[PDB]
């Protein structure tokens, strides 16, 4: 009887941050609530200006994470309000029955739903927008997030002994195919609905224009840099929900790893570079042992470095000589 | 002493159907018997009447699941009539030595020939046409299929417990690269020979004109979608002979999954979305717990939606409102 | 204290080959030195006499493995001579801290350093050039290679006993993205520096023109064929620095596979393909049981076939019929 479990409400947070919560669940089942404001907005995703009509979950790309416990209920209520243009709905990959979710949210603008669901499976899983029709289209227009499904003891490595998290951040990884004019010029369009041709034929190439980390080219570095300090236990989830990615942090390994972001299943240890397929969130688990920048990085170095796949770790902290040290610097 | 064991005659049927087996091994190991006939055939791959020359062991692709236990003997009488144009061969990456059987199997139009080979190794296995020369483009004209070994004692689970289908599905995926004039639209050829030089052009741009389940776009859908009941315990066999996917039941989940589809290893558990490697065949195992429409995609979803890599589910039974309800339908 | 340390200078040696190591370690820690000479030269990459200027280590595409034990040190003295062009560093996978040591091995023409790591975590990894602003550019020219460090005690399966290998080959395998006219032609400049646009043009196609094992269409063929013999277990080290890869032996299979190349880790038994990410080396153990020629090939068949990405084996011994037969030959 859902009646009877206590309620909580959670106020969401923009990513790469994560909403606060406990590792270790300190009460029973809960139905855990949250609500999301559908918001389609012009954003600028590259250094030279580039402008597409993203479609966002609660303003940001990726939406945000949700963080729950295994067998808590999960109540989502969806606004989409009559500012937008378009038909929305969500499916969560976390979920069982119609379509994730999908067949039962479709809010056209100004229109409202309130879904619930079991999260009966612990993990990280994507969720996305799904409209009949549109499904490729609103997705890779920057409409997905994920959600963690914690089990109710959290973590444990691959003996089963407890795993701690100090911090943890959320990176989402977004494919971008900007339609082309005959030379290779990105187009703009004055509405999201405009650009619905185009927009096909681009994503038919296969090939996308830009692959951004958080929205934009750039968006983790700097300012924005994702900060931790030596000693320091750190989770980065990292989901995909339409092209395969291969994280690496440059620098560091992923210690344990949860490749396609499934707890009941033993960790990978000691990962250099891990394969998250598309349609899947991962996660991955690292101690820093020395201070200074990491990159974070897809290792399709292209994707990286030409198209946008790159973000900062900046790590404060005491150097070890032990682990590395130039001997002779570079010199004649 | 091969000549002492049992022979049983097999009769191979149409995917996503598979033929009649046990799972847990009721005999001693035997001679399986199978026949296949190449036929070669024009063939309609999507709903604008685009027309391909397909290459098919059986008449269909993918060709047809064929089931054996681990360490039974494969026979296969292949017939090559003399009504098609082309060499033809077939490679078992089941099986061990002289190419997977390709070196052994050359049949020329108005040829038969018979392979014996050992089935050593549990799981899901690639079979396809590869003759020197011409390998790619004979396996991307759709001359592919799985075999499946069982363990003599079937399937386990992550423990070692016994798994058992109910039902159980062949879900071929093919990957066409189908030439294209100056302006975009697709090219006609009267016989398979013609189409060679353009093929291969096409071929090497890396990038499909369609990507498709059972043969064409659409054709699990409708009428021809697979079913199931709530409770029921389905395996889906899915194999891609040449190009990596990630497929992903939509509302549900793979239970059970063996990505790289060998049983001695264990499964993963709770998958969202898997990877199958290019050249491999998967198996998945879910247990439906809700009834509706689920849609079993590629999960880039450019190649779901748009290049045809998409099919339904038909589910009957029991809606069970704890594990999803709509609170409040969406409205004002 | 590492000056108390034995000190050990290995000579490289030329892939497909390994330089001689020991399984299980017969010496305490050690500091193992390597030197490796950077080398930009003209490389003729296909039967048509495609040229580009590539960027190596040591001469060789891929360069060579480095095989040190879990806890060693690698002291490796890089040098760049006068003769090059460009500035370049290394960047290995296998280190923690400073980018891999990229941030500390940046040399000019004509300069030198010495880094020195400690290789704290087992497995097969990358090392790979990677200046500020040109990574990707330096990596898709050649400049990569792999390092395996094994466990102290050598390598083990699923159920933690020995294996040991009888020989061991290192197959590198290189994306090229070599730069195309208006029509389709493969573009010629003088120096590496001339070519540094239109490599980036070609680069952000994401379409690779050529993938070859170890420098070359045909490379790993005939008189450069890996040999072996009916009994012997093979360890086959395969690298991908920027793009992924699905590598299988025709007419066998992956005995025992680290995808990922993390010896922590239990091997996948019995894979007929496994893929290995981009960024990533991964390691491969199989026993010969039958004679005569295989192909080890990316099992994208286009990539294979069309692209440059096969190598042979040629297997000496004695044909097993019981595995595999012809019981009626090709005929009427
Ligand atoms: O500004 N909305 O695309
Ligand atoms: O759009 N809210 O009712
Ligand atoms: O789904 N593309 O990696
Ligand atoms: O194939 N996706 O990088
Ligand atoms: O499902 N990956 O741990
Ligand atoms: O009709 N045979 O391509
Ligand atoms: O083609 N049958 O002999
Ligand atoms: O092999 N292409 O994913
Ligand atoms: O990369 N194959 O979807
Ligand atoms: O080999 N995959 O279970
Ligand atoms: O010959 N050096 O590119
Ligand atoms: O370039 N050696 O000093
Ligand atoms: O990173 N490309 O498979
Ligand atoms: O996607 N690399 O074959
Ligand atoms: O990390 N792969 O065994
Ligand atoms: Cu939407
Ligand atoms: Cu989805
Ligand atoms: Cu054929
Ligand atoms: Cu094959
Ligand atoms: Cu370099
Ligand atoms: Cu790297």
């Amino acid at each position: 009887d859902i009646s009877t479990l206590p309620r909580v409400k959670v106020d969401l947070v923009k990513p790469p941050f994560v909403h606060a919560h406990d590792q270790v669940a300190k009460t029973g089942p809960r139905v855990v609530e949250f609500t999301m404001t559908i918001e389609e907005k012009k954003l600028v995703i590259d250094r030279e200006g580039t402008e597409i009509h993203a479609m966002t979950f609660n303003g940001s790309v990726p939406g945000p994470l949700m963080v729950v416990h295994e067998n808590d209920y999960v109540e989502l209520r969806l606004i989409n309000p009559d500012t937008n243009t378009l038909l929305h709905n969500i499916d969560f990959h976390a979920a069982t029955g119609a379509l994730g979710g999908g067949a039962l949210t479709q809010v056209n603008p100004g229109e409202e739903t309130t879904l619930r669901f079991k999260a009966t499976k612990p993990g990280v899983f994507v969720y996305h927008c799904a409209p009949e029709g549109m499904v490729p289209w609103h997705v890779t227009s920057g409409m997905n997030g994920a959600i963690m499904v914690l089990p109710r003891d959290g973590l444990k490595d691959e003996k089963g002994q407890p795993l701690t998290y100090d911090k943890i951040y959320y990176v989402g990884e977004q494919d971008f195919y900007v339609p082309k004019d005959e030379a290779g010029n990105y187009k703009k369009y004055e509405t999201p609905g405009e650009a619905y041709e185009d927009a096909v034929k681009a994503m038919r190439t296969l090939t996308p224009t830009h692959i951004v980390f958080n929205g934009a080219v750039g968006a983790l570095t700097g300012d924005h840099a994702l900060t931790a300090a030596v000693g320091e236990r750190v989770l980065v989830v990292h989901s995909q929900a339409n092209r395969d990615t291969r994280p690496h942090l440059i620098g560091g390994h992923g210690d344990y790893v949860w490749a396609t972001g499934k707890f009941r299943n033993p960790p990978d240890l000691d990962q250099e570079t891990w394969l998250i397929p598309g349609g899947t969130a991962g996660a991955a688990f690292y101690t820093f042992r020395q201070p200074g920048v990491y990159a974070y990085v897809n290792h399709n170095l292209i994707e990286a470095f030409e198209l946008g796949a790159a973000g900062h770790f900046k790590v404060t902290g005491e150097w070890n000589d032990d682990l590395m040290t130039s001997v002779v610097k570079p010199a004649s």
